[PDB]
Parts: C-alpha cells; structure tokens; sequence
C-alpha cells in the first residue's frame, strides 16, 4: 500500500504531527506506512535483528539508535528479512548500510546517512517504549507514514483520500 | 533556455556572486534562469499562489520563506500552474512538498527540502522587496541563473558563452 | 577495480576507520579505492591540477581544501585528465563543478558539495603532507576505499573478501 | 469616456452600429481607439501577444469566430492590457474570470462567459480584417463601446 | 495436561490411535483439543494464516503430505501459536527452529526437522478432511498428544 | 657525459654510427647505456610501460616507424623514466612538451615534436630487434647519444 504524505496532512489536520525534515528514503519502495514498534537503542542493533525476524505486516519499525554517526543499524541482510517478513518499512535514527542492496529490496527504508561499520550486538536495547527523535515522539500502536516528502505520525489509523 | 552555471562565473567574475551552497533541484528542468520577482513571507504562501498565476515568461519567483522547515510554500498545482504560465522557475528559501509531481513539472524548482504540511493562506507577504538569504540579496529587477552546480545572482542579464 | 566498503570493516575491523558522514558521490565510478596521494590547499587548487597530469593508477587524490564551501576545487576538465591518467578517484574536502560531465566521467570523485565559483591558481599547496578532516588523518602511502555507504582508510593495502 | 448615441448623433455619415448581441463586463463600462485584430478559434495565442504589447489609445478586436465552447480571454490577459494601457478588448466569443474582470480597468465586450479555456498552438491572423455581427473590422480603423452598443467609424470621433 | 494411555483407558469405545511415526518438539509435551485441518504440499501459506488466529482450545492438524524436503512451520509461526491461545500443532511433514521451539509454550508433534523453507503461494485447502498415519482428522473433531502418541476422538474427551 | 667523437676514435670497430636525423630536446644532451626496445606505430602503450620500471644505465630505443603524425612521448613519461633511473631516450618518431622535457633530467633524441598524443591499444613489441636511420638496434647492445650524433655497439665502451 502505498501513501502520499500531502494528502493525508491535507485530510487530517487535527491528527497529524510531522518529522524535522532530517531523514532520506534508501529503501525500493518509496513510501510505506503503519502500526509503529519501536526499538530504543545505541549503537548495538540486536534488537534490530529480533524484530525483522517476526512477522511485520501492516507495521512499521521505529529505530531510536540516538542518532548515532558512528555505526550502521541495518544492511542488507536485515532488510531483505524484513521485506520477507510483511514488514511495510523501517525508519531508523541513525545509520544504514549496504545501500545498493537497500535500494532494490522490497522495503520502505528512511534514515539519517549511510555507514559502513557494523555494530557490536550484545543484546542492548529497549521493545515498544515511547521514542523521541526528530521533534516527534513515537508511541507502539500508534501510526506513521513516509514517503519522499517527509514523514509523518498520527495517533490513529489514517486512509488515504 | 538551459544554462551552465560554471560557465556564467568564468564569463562573467566581476558581475557574479554565488549562492550559499544549501539548495537543492527538485523540478523537471534542472537548469533555469531570467529577472528576479521577490516574495517575503512566513508559513503563508498566498503570494506564491498569487504570482503563480500571472505570465512568468522570462522570470524566476525567489521566494523568501524565512527557512522554515516547518510548511511547504510550493506544491504540484502551484508548479503547473507556473509552468503553463511561462516561469523559468522558483527558488524557496523553504520547503515545497509534491516532489514526485514536481520531478515531472517542466519547471526549475530549487528548495531546502520537502514537508508535506500546507500553509494556511492569510494573504499575508511582501512583493518585490529586497531579500537577503543564503549569503546574497536578491533585487525586483535583477538576474537568478541555477543549475545543478549551484545558483548564482547577477544585477545585468546575462547569456551563455 | 570496485569496493564494497562494508565487507571492508567486516573483514578488517582491526584496520579501518570511518570518515565521518558528510560526503557524496558525484563520478560516473560509484566505488574506488587505492594508495593515497593528499593535497593541503586552500581556495587555490594549483595543485589538484599538477596532479591530474600525474600517472594515478592504483592511487586516490587526497584533496584538504579547508572543506570551503566558496570555491571548486576540481572540474570537468580535471576529472577527465585523471580518467584518462588512470587515477581511481578523487576525494575533495570541500567543493567541486560541471557535476552533470563528472556523472559520466570513468572516475570516482566524493566531495562536500558542488559550487560553481572556480578558484585563481597562484601555485599555493602542499603535496603529500599529513592531511586531517572528518575525523580522519589521511597519510600519504596508506590507503582509502570509498563507495556508495561511505569512506574508509587503512594503513595497509586491503583487498575484497 | 465615450457615449456611443452621442457619437452616434454627432457623426451619423461615418458611424455603424454593431448587432446588439455583446454584453459588457469589463470596470470601464466605456472605451475606445483605434482597432488592432485578431482572428482565431479556439486559440488565444494572439491575444496573449498582443496585450503585452503598448495599446495606448487602441482596442482589441477578437474575432473568435463566436465560439460558446472556449473563453479567449481571463484576468491573467484583462490585467495585462490594462497595465499596459489598452483601452478595450472586444471578443466575439467568450471570456473568464468574470468577477475579477468586473473590477479590471479595462474595457471587455463580449458574448458570453465560459470558462474552459483554450489550446495555445500560435494559430491566429494579426491584423487581417475581420467581419462579425454586421460590422467589417479594419486594423487602423475605430470602434466605440459602452452600455449602449458598439459603433465603428474610418476615422477618429471626437466626444461633443 | 493430557495422558494419552489414560484417555484410551477411560474412552476405548472412541478413541482412534495415530500410527507411530511423530516425534515431540515443543516446550510443552502434551496437548489437546478441537481439530481445525490444514491441507497442503511445500507450502505453509495457510499454516501462517491459522497461527495468526485466535486459537483456544484448539490444535492445528497440518497434512503437509509427509514431505521431508521442506519445513511447514518455524519458530517465528510457532511463537505467534503460542501467543494466539493454540494448544499445539501436528505436521505430517517437518519444522525447523527445533531449538527454539523446545522453548515455545506450545506442542508441536511432526515427522522430523528439515531447514529448507517454504515459497508461500496461497496454495492450499483449510478445514477440510485429512487422512494420514492410518487416521482421518475431521475439523471440529478431537486431537490428544503426549510423550507416547497422538489420539482422536469425535467429541470432547476429559481427563480422568 | 658521453662524447661520441671520442667514442668513435676510440672504438672504431665496435661503432655504428646512426644516419644524422634526429635531435636532442632533453635536460640532458648526453646519454648512453644498455638498449631495451620497442617497436610501435602511433600507439605509445609500451612506452608508458617500460618507463615505469628500473631503468638505470639503460636506455629505451623506440621504433614507432617514425610517424609524424603523432607524439610518442610527453612529459608525463619523461618524469617517470628520469626518476626511475633511465638514462635517456630515442624515439624513431615525434615527442610532445618539449619545454617541460627541455628541463627534464633525461637524455631524449627525437625527429621532431607535434602535439598530438597516440590512442593506447596495447599494441607493441617489447625487445625486437629494431631497424632505422641506417642501424640495428638489438635489446641487451649497446647506445651513446650527444649534441654530434648516436651511435651503437655491441659492447659496452668506457669513455677515455
């Protein structure tokens, strides 16, 4: 399914908060949007990998890795797990990388940059807490939506006009 | 008419100041030039949807939107709307939104960024006034050339070498 | 000769260091990799052009501009003399020009920006000198890959796993 | 300001009187000078020409050939010719942009209103004579228009 | 908690004994309840769709065609089981993740364990009557399992 | 420093003496030393390959079938011999940059200069013997060149 961010901004005003324009599309699919789990983290993406293992369908996944420049939170493998997985897309605070891969996977992929360095995975992480990044605050059960003109929260499931 | 902004400073050093690299191309023409018209405005862009509508031909709109990343000033409709009027382009000290729409737009269009959240029109804003963003003041009267290298301002026209 | 940078940290994580995430890729080669050659200069890219006229197979100009954002440093024509001299690419702490020639240039070049402002040339610079940005100190006679996800050095010769 | 049964009095060997069939809608509800043509159908492409153009002292005749399918002429083309000093615009076939055009300094007879507008394609003929409602339209030639009705002359009238 | 020797005891009179060819792998080694049927080959679309489910007091009978050359069920499946209320699942045909699955709260009886997975196509028949290990498994009928064999029953059987 | 008159009453039958076609255009106007060649036609591929190496008390004798169509040679190659320790060389052909090359610690003897470098094809042969201006050039013989002339032979002379 796909969504354009205008168009639902446009339809529910009242409901919609949108991202610090700070993250780029990396992933096949364009836009992408769903149920938010979220994942707090920093620079070790075990969870990460935990979650792209389940089942993904009509969720999207919430990486707070605080920003980091310093270590990349998902490559290649881990996105084509999710895309197998139904996993609608993946928006990460923080750094990707095999990003030619990324680029042809079945996924919805947005992040801050690209990194080469893989993470230590020690089993470091916090599942479906109330993450903070980018001036919005995002909560497991409730919604987002990206596409290539930002991305976007709402409290509730939103359709497209 | 297509122009080659590296070419423009070499032929013309003593009549050209450069931009503050911080802009992006986002419309179907990549290169785009003519006499500056100005708009001062914040968060409304009831200008731009104003002057949008009157004969462009020859013309770039430099819209001074204070750099919010807040509110798109530009969208798909106002694009066409330019393009069918003759506008060689728009510069947005701001954000515009439709991106995917824009990219097929035949206009030059160059903005910070994209933000999907529209304006809410208040007729307020200033035409042709003096602007002063991005390092360079931008003068009703004179000349905006922008590329894929950069854009670059000039108080006479100027043609390509 | 093609890098993939993040089998370059797996494989050698006791070797690598990662340059902080602030360049992009503008040459028709996406990866490149080889011995490091720098240049610490300045607005004046009297050297850059001394070395382009070099032999630079199996070897990476290093170029410190100070990370201007006033002038370019390199140019089509440059980029084409280094093609044709073999070099691997160019990595630019500051700005280049002519990006859409370099696109289909066979060399890979990685800078901050572009900027279509060229520089006076009045022979100022220093060549393969200890050079130091984006967290990283590039030595002549050790080595740098760089690709889509980022850049890395290594004080030894690394090849693809 | 021009009063075309005065003119219409004042110079009965050199007036025609245009078929009543237009309807006023311009904020200068009087005009005239000397005529400059256009003939085209269902391209404005002259029109838009034209009234960038210096029209001190002139009116524009569109002979669109009556067409109730297209609007030649909007606000976008209505303020034009008023900035650049057109006395008037007359269209046999139809305009847009009704209210805005009410309040344009500009005078605009036409037949009607439409608002669909046309294919610009550069199709058209400048300064060809054209004949519409009874009335030979000569480029160099003059044309009065109020509430009243239209009138054409071979030469300038002067207002009594 | 159900003892298979105990229900044969008790009910001999409606009791049907599963030939002997299914081994344990999940965390809990007995289970039981109202049989819903999946059939299928080499592809588990639908054993997805079932876990998925709300799935109290019931136990997901998989005919899978003995196939030994692809897994019908993982951890990922059988942890969504678990959560989703299933007492167990029976695979004629094999799962993989057998060391996750020993520490699933779920039973899950199959044929052995294979790594290779599955290309889901939507293939495949659900609650209709299945046939294997010389027995016939009807939806809404009854299923028992333990350490020493699978059972069923046409109605609900208690525990002594 | 070789000074091929003296080498000539020296050696009188070891010499050849090289038909009087070429000129000096190096930083050094005397060379001499082993010969390796390369047989070529307007395509300096093994040019660059051969400067690239050691080339100490050697000098590289270039039969590019005396083309004046096309350099050869340039000051890009000239570095790369003159700091891999070449001591000069011929070229049966034309030369490029010969202001930078004119201060290049390299002996180099040509027929003329033009400016415009060859398309490399890899196309060549590496130490042929090679035949022009009236003398044989054999890989592992002997060269001398200075300000009066080049000559050859098979051993190598020791200057008085």
């Amino acid at each position: 399914m796909h969504y354009v961010t205008p168009d639902l901004c446009d339809a529910y005003p009242e409901l919609v908060q949108v991202v610090e324009p700070m993250f780029s599309n990396f992933g096949g699919r364009d836009s992408f949007g769903g149920e938010i789990v979220t994942i707090k983290c920093f620079e070790d993406n075990s969870l990460v990998k935990e979650q792209v293992d389940k089942d993904g369908k009509g969720k999207v996944l919430v990486v707070d890795g605080g920003g980091s420049l310093r270590r990349a939170l998902l490559g290649d493998m881990l996105a084509e797990k999710a895309a197998k997985n139904g996993w609608e897309g993946i928006v990460v605070y923080g750094c990707i990388r095999d990003v030619d891969v990324i680029a042809q996977t079945d996924l919805g992929v947005q992040a801050l940059a690209s990194h080469p360095l893989k993470t230590d995975k020690r089993g470091i992480g916090d599942l479906n807490v109330a993450v903070t990044f980018g001036g919005v605050t995002f909560r497991p059960g409730e919604f987002v939506y990206a596409d290539n003109n930002g991305i976007i929260v709402s409290p509730q499931a939103l359709k497209m006009p």
